[PDB]
């Protein structure tokens, strides 16, 4: 049971602070450019209505924190136009840091990774099948929704070996599987599909 709430810090981890961006990119296009990492649930975008441009920052909040840490991980280079963007400001100072670090350790215990841009037609087992070809997998769980008829486009995979899961991250990253580039990254917190502590 435990009932130790870490989800408050996760609500922070689901967000990525994107700084600078570029004086051009709008809210809708930014959603499209960050979607590769995960489905964006909310965006706080800087927009000045008198100049019709913006030089500031924006908060990209995904459903899962993985895509946020992941978008930070891979895309801390540029974001269109020609600007070195800043993703996140986790200067290892704060109350959330210890929590993030703890769950990081918890993700290590599960040997779990995150995969995005998972082609709509490919099911959990198929993603496991190909990743299994590189590392010894333990479990496959795509974010699948009963009221869509398919999976939402992102998922998570968990290995029996923390080494093997990192192999998949390197090999399967930007792998075209079904006409889509699987975005793979390290899972920062264990996504519990069945939170049933009495089963």
């Amino acid at each position: 049971g435990a009932m130790a709430q870490r989800q408050r810090a996760l609500a922070i981890m689901c967000r990525v602070y994107v700084g600078s961006i570029y004086y051009e990119l709008g809210e809708d296009t930014i959603r499209q450019a960050f979607a590769p990492f995960g489905p964006i649930k909310s965006i706080d975008m800087s927009w000045d209505s008198v100049t019709m441009k913006h030089k500031g920052f924006a908060f990209v909040e995904y459903e899962v924190p993985e895509a946020a840490q992941l978008a930070l991980e891979q895309m801390n280079s540029v974001m269109l136009g020609g600007r070195n963007i800043k993703v996140g400001r986790p200067s290892n100072i704060g109350q959330a840091q210890p929590i993030i670090d703890q769950l990081a350790e918890e993700a290590r215990a599960f040997n779990r990774i995150y995969v995005a841009s998972v082609h709509q037609d490919l099911s959990d087992d198929d993603i496991k099948s190909v990743f299994e070809a590189f590392g010894k997998i333990k479990s496959c769980t795509l974010a699948r929704d009963p009221t869509t008829g398919k999976h939402k486009g992102y998922g998570f995979i968990e290995y029996e070996k923390a080494q093997s899961s990192q192999d998949a991250v390197s090999s399967m990253n930007l792998f075209d599987l079904g006409g889509q580039y699987l975005r793979v990254g390290k899972a920062v917190t264990p996504p519990m599909p069945l939170l049933t502590p009495a089963t």
